[PDB]
């Protein structure tokens, strides 16, 4: 019993991690085979970075001037290319701790642990949303960049997100590893504002079916909703709208605690309309919408 | 910017993780040089759980009923011991994935990160606390016995808990790396309840901190107290009291912020009594204990 916002082990991911410098900038870069991928904000100074001209900014730059450095041995750069917003460094050695991988674009909604590093070294791990926004609240100080997010499938690592950039209003914006921003951002110092945030409803469901499965069950009431009814509601209190796929997927959790998801709808609907009254739901005083309903039955069932 | 709960990287205890079973029983080691670490209840029944004499059930086990499995690699046990709650199972091989590392026995209101595992493979990895009941709040379930807790300094990992039981609150009891308990647990089946759950002072005003360095500031107000007077508030909401040791702590984020101790404790004691009036601080809606000053300065500085 118990429920913790739990990120993947990062060992699998530890291996991966290497410095890349270019000029005066270090930032991390992810080995994997004999590729190393970074952000491609890596030829920039931070001059540059105000209207950056990526193309000619590389045209300037040799293989010899990417230092790559995995613990404290430097790799031989034999070739870089530039891939939307990120840069392969071909190395002449695979890295031997590769682990399996896919490299995959993630739905808003959807969670994935975070290795934060600082000069290729990891400092921690926490697990994130793709916010409905195409931001993600994080954790990145300077020399943060080139941190990546993943999901582990038994012994496969999907790779979902790059760090590139803080928004002025402290948020943080990515790529996925073919280097495509999630959302409207670019690699660029400039006027970029998050759409609204959004709460990601299916997975303040999911968190819903968890406190249940684990005790707290104060908030169950009396009533059920319609997927209409429930939409009027969410619309009104910046939720995303709930859709009979997000219920289809509630299925399981549905299955295993008896509550029907309308019945589980109608429990958020009083809790959006009443508050908490000052009570916790696992030890939250708001509603967590950074559990998806796959990470309720990961966490519940305790597979590896 | 941003702030996170964040766990120490897991590589490090991933390769120290190990299957012991005991007759029929399964549960999760710590493997380090040629010694492998696990809750002696591994050699119980649940019907043994109720009333368990260890010494004498141990009489009745050899080496060769410690079945002990890393990876899909069986190790030859060539001795057991038991100390306190943990046998020791001495092995023919070192683990060559040994980390350096301490064992260490925390006091309540440090932190560490679990692993969480179940047959031996780690699941997952959060951020816990000892609270002041000596209790942890964490994640756990049948086949997690044996996740161990553990802080990294650089390269030295510092093994402070092992997972040995829930108590009927759901709340969680386990050992140092001595086999010691935390508070007053027994790994017995019994009536065991825990005492007052109060909130750690010296980690909510570190997060303060931490709120304040990240941008959230709309708690600071114009007031201050003194330690004495702000005690009688902290009393009356269960807060640990606050000695001048913890002040001296709280120094170094004191420097960084221009924010004096005794002021940050003002701006806590308004929001125990007037509680947040539905407003928000690093995206929590409760005032967060599970982060110390230690953590926030590692967190906000990029330490690796
Ligand atoms: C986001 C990130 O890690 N990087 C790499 C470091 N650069 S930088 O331009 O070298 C820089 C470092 C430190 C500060 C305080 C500012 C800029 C930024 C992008
Ligand atoms: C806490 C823990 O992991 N262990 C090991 C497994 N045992 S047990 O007695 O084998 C057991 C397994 C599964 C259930 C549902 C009950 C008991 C408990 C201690």
């Amino acid at each position: 019993s118990g429920f913790r916002k739990m990120a993947f082990p990062s060992g699998k991911v530890e291996g991966c991690m290497v410095q890349v410098t270019c000029g005066t900038t270090t930032l991390n870069g992810l080995w994997l085979d004999d590729v190393v991928y970074c952000p491609r904000h890596v030829i920039c100074t931070s001059e540059d970075m105000l209207n950056p001209n990526y193309e000619d900014l590389l045209i300037r730059k040799s293989n010899h001037n990417f230092l790559v450095q995995a613990g404290n041995v430097q790799l031989r750069v034999i070739g870089h290319s530039m891939q939307n917003c990120v840069l392969k460094l071909k190395v002449d050695t695979a890295n031997p701790k590769t682990p399996k991988y896919k490299f995959v674009r993630i739905q808003p909604g959807q969670t994935f642990s975070v290795l934060a590093c600082y000069n290729g070294s990891p400092s921690g791990v926490y697990q994130c949303a793709m916010r409905p926004n195409f931001t993600i609240k994080g954790s990145f100080l300077n020399g943060s960049c080139g941190s990546v997010g993943f999901n582990i499938d038994y012994d496969c690592v999907s790779f979902c997100y790059m760090h590139h950039m803080e928004l002025p209003t402290g948020v943080h914006a990515g790529t996925d590893l073919e280097g495509n921003f999630y959302g409207p951002f670019v690699d660029r110092q400039t006027a970029q504002a998050a759409g609204t945030d959004t709460t990601i409803t299916v997975n303040v469901l999911a968190w819903l079916y968890a406190a249940v499965i684990n005790g707290d069950r104060w908030f169950l009431n009396r009533f059920t909703t319609t997927l209409n009814d429930f939409n009027l509601v969410a619309m009104k209190y910046n939720y995303e709208p709930l859709t009979q796929d997000h219920v289809d997927i509630l299925g399981p959790l549905s299955a295993q605690t008896g509550i029907a998801v309308l019945d589980m709808c109608a429990s958020l609907k009083e809790l959006l309309q009443n508050g908490m009254n000052g009570r916790t739901i696992l030890g939250s005083a708001l509603l967590e919408d950074e559990f998806t309903p796959f990470d309720v039955v990961r966490q519940c069932s305790g597979v590896t």
